[PDB]
Protein backbone atom coordinates (compact mmCIF):
# COMPACT_ATOMS: atom_id res chain seq x y z
CA UNK A 1 0.00 0.00 0.00
CA UNK A 2 1.33 2.89 -1.28
CA UNK A 3 0.39 6.66 0.00
CA UNK A 4 -2.74 7.40 -2.43
CA UNK A 5 -3.70 4.11 -1.90
CA UNK A 6 -3.76 5.10 1.98
CA UNK A 7 -6.22 8.34 0.62
CA UNK A 8 -8.24 5.89 -1.03
CA UNK A 9 -8.61 4.12 1.97
CA UNK A 10 -9.11 6.89 4.16
CA UNK A 11 -11.86 8.16 1.67
CA UNK A 12 -13.41 4.21 1.63
CA UNK A 13 -13.59 4.65 5.68
CA UNK A 14 -15.08 8.02 5.70
CA UNK A 15 -18.28 6.89 3.33
CA UNK A 16 -18.86 3.40 4.71
CA UNK A 17 -18.89 5.97 8.15
CA UNK A 18 -21.67 8.13 6.59
CA UNK A 19 -23.78 5.43 5.01
CA UNK A 20 -24.06 3.71 8.72
CA UNK A 21 -23.98 6.85 10.92
CA UNK A 22 -27.62 6.56 11.63
CA UNK A 23 -28.04 10.00 13.03
CA UNK A 24 -27.19 12.97 10.44
CA UNK A 25 -24.94 15.49 12.20
CA UNK A 26 -26.65 18.17 10.40
CA UNK A 27 -29.75 16.83 12.04
CA UNK A 28 -28.73 16.05 15.74
CA UNK A 29 -27.05 19.75 15.77
CA UNK A 30 -30.52 21.41 14.40
CA UNK A 31 -32.91 19.58 16.83
CA UNK A 32 -30.31 20.86 20.12
CA UNK A 33 -32.86 23.94 20.59
CA UNK A 34 -35.70 21.17 21.07
CA UNK A 35 -35.40 20.01 24.78
CA UNK A 36 -37.48 18.19 26.76
CA UNK A 37 -40.30 20.17 28.68
CA UNK A 38 -40.37 19.42 32.69
CA UNK A 39 -43.45 18.06 31.98
CA UNK A 40 -41.81 15.83 29.89
CA UNK A 41 -39.05 14.70 31.73
CA UNK A 42 -41.41 13.91 34.45
CA UNK A 43 -43.09 11.91 32.10
CA UNK A 44 -39.91 9.23 31.32
CA UNK A 45 -39.17 9.47 35.19
CA UNK A 46 -42.78 8.24 36.24
CA UNK A 47 -42.04 5.27 34.13
CA UNK A 48 -41.05 1.67 35.13
CA UNK A 49 -37.39 0.89 35.22
CA UNK A 50 -38.48 -2.38 32.47
CA UNK A 51 -40.10 0.28 30.25
CA UNK A 52 -36.84 2.82 29.94
CA UNK A 53 -34.55 -0.40 29.52
CA UNK A 54 -37.06 -2.02 26.81
CA UNK A 55 -36.36 1.59 25.28
CA UNK A 56 -33.00 2.14 25.93
CA UNK A 57 -31.90 -1.61 25.03
CA UNK A 58 -34.02 -1.04 21.70
CA UNK A 59 -32.05 1.86 20.55
CA UNK A 60 -29.15 0.69 21.64
CA UNK A 61 -29.64 -2.58 19.47
CA UNK A 62 -30.35 -0.36 16.66
CA UNK A 63 -27.08 1.58 17.38
CA UNK A 64 -25.13 -1.61 17.25
CA UNK A 65 -26.41 -3.02 13.98
CA UNK A 66 -26.01 0.30 12.44
CA UNK A 67 -22.07 -0.30 13.89
CA UNK A 68 -21.79 -3.87 12.35
CA UNK A 69 -23.01 -2.42 8.82
CA UNK A 70 -19.90 -0.18 9.01
CA UNK A 71 -17.66 -2.94 10.17
CA UNK A 72 -19.09 -4.94 7.36
CA UNK A 73 -18.13 -1.71 4.39
CA UNK A 74 -14.47 -1.40 5.85
CA UNK A 75 -12.23 -2.32 3.67
CA UNK A 76 -10.68 -5.96 4.22
CA UNK A 77 -13.27 -6.40 7.22
CA UNK A 78 -15.31 -9.11 5.57
CA UNK A 79 -11.80 -11.10 4.15
CA UNK A 80 -11.31 -11.85 7.54
CA UNK A 81 -12.23 -15.30 9.29
CA UNK A 82 -15.68 -15.64 10.28
CA UNK A 83 -14.25 -16.06 14.07
CA UNK A 84 -12.48 -13.10 14.08
CA UNK A 85 -15.08 -11.16 12.78
CA UNK A 86 -17.06 -11.68 15.71
CA UNK A 87 -14.53 -11.36 18.27
CA UNK A 88 -13.66 -7.86 17.08
CA UNK A 89 -17.25 -6.84 17.04
CA UNK A 90 -18.27 -8.62 20.44
CA UNK A 91 -15.04 -6.56 21.64
CA UNK A 92 -15.76 -3.55 20.12
CA UNK A 93 -19.60 -2.49 18.57
CA UNK A 94 -20.02 -1.52 22.00
CA UNK A 95 -17.45 0.66 22.25
CA UNK A 96 -17.83 2.45 18.69
CA UNK A 97 -21.32 3.24 20.70
CA UNK A 98 -20.08 5.19 22.94
CA UNK A 99 -17.88 7.18 20.99
CA UNK A 100 -20.34 8.10 18.42
CA UNK A 101 -22.68 8.96 21.17
CA UNK A 102 -20.50 12.34 21.73
CA UNK A 103 -22.14 13.61 18.12
CA UNK A 104 -25.41 13.36 19.92
CA UNK A 105 -24.48 15.08 22.96
CA UNK A 106 -24.56 18.94 23.35
CA UNK A 107 -21.98 20.38 26.02
CA UNK A 108 -23.38 23.40 26.11
CA UNK A 109 -26.63 22.38 28.54
CA UNK A 110 -25.12 18.60 29.05
CA UNK A 111 -28.02 16.89 27.02
CA UNK A 112 -28.49 14.14 25.07
CA UNK A 113 -30.35 12.96 21.87
CA UNK A 114 -33.42 10.24 22.89
CA UNK A 115 -36.43 10.11 21.19
CA UNK A 116 -37.00 12.49 19.08
CA UNK A 117 -35.44 15.95 21.58
CA UNK A 118 -32.23 16.31 23.83
CA UNK A 119 -32.69 15.71 27.50
CA UNK A 120 -30.25 15.51 30.51
CA UNK A 121 -29.53 12.89 33.13
CA UNK A 122 -32.44 13.33 35.04
CA UNK A 123 -34.20 11.82 31.92
CA UNK A 124 -32.98 8.44 32.86
CA UNK A 125 -33.96 8.23 36.57
CA UNK A 126 -36.14 5.21 36.09
CA UNK A 127 -33.52 3.14 35.51
CA UNK A 128 -31.92 3.40 38.56
CA UNK A 129 -27.95 3.67 37.56
CA UNK A 130 -26.78 7.22 37.75
CA UNK A 131 -23.31 5.84 38.12
CA UNK A 132 -22.95 4.58 34.43
CA UNK A 133 -25.16 7.56 33.02
CA UNK A 134 -22.86 10.37 34.80
CA UNK A 135 -19.87 8.28 33.82
CA UNK A 136 -21.44 8.29 30.13
CA UNK A 137 -22.49 11.85 30.01
CA UNK A 138 -18.66 12.49 31.34
CA UNK A 139 -17.25 10.45 28.76
CA UNK A 140 -19.38 12.25 25.72
CA UNK A 141 -18.57 15.48 27.49
CA UNK A 142 -15.05 15.19 27.02
CA UNK A 143 -15.06 13.80 23.44
CA UNK A 144 -17.19 16.91 23.05
CA UNK A 145 -13.82 18.82 23.74
CA UNK A 146 -12.16 17.83 21.19
CA UNK A 147 -14.53 19.11 18.46
CA UNK A 148 -14.14 15.67 16.31
CA UNK A 149 -14.68 15.77 12.69
CA UNK A 150 -17.34 12.90 10.84
CA UNK A 151 -14.04 11.63 9.32
CA UNK A 152 -12.03 11.77 12.31
CA UNK A 153 -15.10 9.68 14.20
CA UNK A 154 -15.22 7.08 10.97
CA UNK A 155 -11.03 6.88 10.85
CA UNK A 156 -11.05 6.29 14.85
CA UNK A 157 -13.74 4.03 15.66
CA UNK A 158 -12.65 1.97 12.54
CA UNK A 159 -9.11 1.60 14.97
CA UNK A 160 -11.47 0.55 17.86
CA UNK A 161 -12.71 -2.11 15.68
CA UNK A 162 -9.71 -3.59 14.09
CA UNK A 163 -7.73 -4.07 17.44
CA UNK A 164 -5.21 -7.51 16.80
CA UNK A 165 -5.01 -7.07 20.98
CA UNK A 166 -8.52 -8.76 21.34
CA UNK A 167 -8.18 -12.32 22.78
CA UNK A 168 -10.01 -15.07 20.69
CA UNK A 169 -8.13 -14.02 17.37
CA UNK A 170 -7.44 -17.08 15.20
CA UNK A 171 -5.49 -14.42 12.58
CA UNK A 172 -3.61 -12.19 14.25
CA UNK A 173 -1.06 -11.20 11.37
CA UNK A 174 -4.59 -10.65 9.13
CA UNK A 175 -5.79 -8.08 11.48
CA UNK A 176 -2.82 -6.35 11.95
CA UNK A 177 -2.26 -5.99 8.31
CA UNK A 178 -5.54 -3.67 8.51
CA UNK A 179 -5.09 -2.15 11.78
CA UNK A 180 -1.52 -0.84 10.88
CA UNK A 181 -3.07 0.68 7.82
CA UNK A 182 -5.55 2.55 9.42
CA UNK A 183 -3.08 4.28 11.77
CA UNK A 184 -1.41 5.24 8.99
CA UNK A 185 -5.03 6.00 7.26
CA UNK A 186 -5.80 8.03 10.27
CA UNK A 187 -2.62 10.09 10.77
CA UNK A 188 -1.78 11.04 7.11
CA UNK A 189 -5.15 12.50 7.18
CA UNK A 190 -4.74 14.44 10.71
CA UNK A 191 -1.54 15.79 8.88
CA UNK A 192 -3.76 16.31 5.62
CA UNK A 193 -6.28 18.36 7.71
CA UNK A 194 -3.81 20.18 10.42
CA UNK A 195 -5.08 18.15 13.29
CA UNK A 196 -2.15 15.95 14.61
CA UNK A 197 -2.96 17.89 17.77
CA UNK A 198 -6.20 15.32 18.81
CA UNK A 199 -3.57 12.24 18.91
CA UNK A 200 -2.66 13.50 22.57
CA UNK A 201 -6.09 14.04 23.50
CA UNK A 202 -8.39 10.80 22.78
CA UNK A 203 -8.57 8.74 25.28
CA UNK A 204 -6.54 5.30 26.09
CA UNK A 205 -8.37 2.25 24.59
CA UNK A 206 -7.69 0.84 27.74
CA UNK A 207 -10.20 3.17 29.38
CA UNK A 208 -12.68 2.68 26.67
CA UNK A 209 -12.41 -0.96 27.43
CA UNK A 210 -12.84 -0.59 31.14
CA UNK A 211 -15.88 1.58 30.69
CA UNK A 212 -17.82 -0.78 28.68
CA UNK A 213 -16.42 -4.13 30.58
CA UNK A 214 -18.41 -2.40 33.48
CA UNK A 215 -21.11 -1.63 31.67
CA UNK A 216 -21.70 -5.34 31.63
C1 LIG B 1 -24.52 6.17 19.65
O1 LIG B 1 -25.04 7.33 19.03
C2 LIG B 1 -26.36 7.45 19.40
C3 LIG B 1 -26.70 8.51 20.23
C4 LIG B 1 -28.01 8.62 20.59
C5 LIG B 1 -28.94 7.71 20.14
C6 LIG B 1 -28.49 6.70 19.31
N1 LIG B 1 -27.22 6.55 18.93
C7 LIG B 1 -29.45 5.69 18.78
C8 LIG B 1 -30.76 6.37 18.49
N2 LIG B 1 -31.30 7.12 19.62
C9 LIG B 1 -32.66 7.42 19.68
O2 LIG B 1 -33.16 8.06 20.59
C10 LIG B 1 -33.47 6.86 18.50
C11 LIG B 1 -33.65 7.75 17.26
C12 LIG B 1 -34.91 6.93 17.01
C13 LIG B 1 -36.03 7.64 16.27
C14 LIG B 1 -36.46 8.97 16.80
O3 LIG B 1 -37.33 9.13 17.64
O4 LIG B 1 -35.76 9.97 16.20
C15 LIG B 1 -34.99 6.80 18.54
C16 LIG B 1 -30.38 7.80 20.53
C17 LIG B 1 -30.49 7.06 21.84
O5 LIG B 1 -30.74 5.87 21.86
N3 LIG B 1 -30.26 7.85 22.97
C18 LIG B 1 -29.76 7.33 24.19
C19 LIG B 1 -29.97 6.01 24.55
C20 LIG B 1 -29.49 5.49 25.73
F1 LIG B 1 -29.72 4.20 26.00
C21 LIG B 1 -28.77 6.29 26.60
C22 LIG B 1 -28.56 7.61 26.25
C23 LIG B 1 -29.05 8.14 25.06
C24 LIG B 1 -27.78 8.32 27.28
C25 LIG B 1 -27.65 7.31 28.40
C26 LIG B 1 -28.13 5.96 27.92
C27 LIG B 1 -29.07 5.34 28.93
C28 LIG B 1 -26.96 5.02 27.73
Amino acid sequence: ASLTEIEHLVQSVCKSYRETCQLRLEDLLRQRSNIFSREEVTGYQRKSMWEMWERCAHHLTEAIQYVVEFAKRLSGFMELCQNDQIVLLKAGAMEVVLVRMCRAYNADNRTVFFEGKYGGMELFRALGCSELISSIFDFSHSLSALHFSEDEIALYTALVLINAHRPGLQEKRKVEQLQYNLELAFHHHLCKTHRQSILAKLPPKGKLRSLCSQHV
